[PDB]
């Protein structure tokens, strides 16, 4: 109900969106899909199925989980998978 994109709540559905993911991008679909993200079909742009947070310009060593907590800390999917303690840790850096 509060989920932004219901058709993207499964990991499998999120993985299917990466068919046209440019292989030049250093961050892999598995890492993104695990962290709630699916590809929206432009550039390297992804969104979270739950909170609708959008991220782009992925560089090597970027951790989608950490980016999720940094920019979109009140996402329910993030809080339930990784825990509020994790979200507080990341927020405590920046
Ligand atoms: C994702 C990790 C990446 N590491 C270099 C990163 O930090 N990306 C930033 C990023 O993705 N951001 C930045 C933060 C600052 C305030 C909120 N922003 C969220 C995110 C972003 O720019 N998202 C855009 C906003 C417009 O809507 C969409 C839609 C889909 C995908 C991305 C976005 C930003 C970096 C500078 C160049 C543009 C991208
Ligand atoms: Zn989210």
């Amino acid at each position: 109900s509060s989920i932004s994109n219901l058709s993207m709540q499964t990991h499998a559905a999120r993985m299917r969106t990466f068919m046209y993911w440019p292989s030049s991008v250093p961050v892999q679909p598995e890492q993104l899909a695990s962290a709630g993200f699916y590809y929206v079909g432009r550039n390297d742009d992804v969104k979270c199925f739950c909170c609708d947070g959008g991220l782009r310009c992925w560089e090597s060593g970027d951790d989608p989980w950490v980016e999720h907590a940094k920019w979109f800390p009140r996402c329910e999917f993030l809080i339930r998978m990784k825990g509020q303690e994790f979200v507080d840790e990341i927020q405590g850096r920046y």
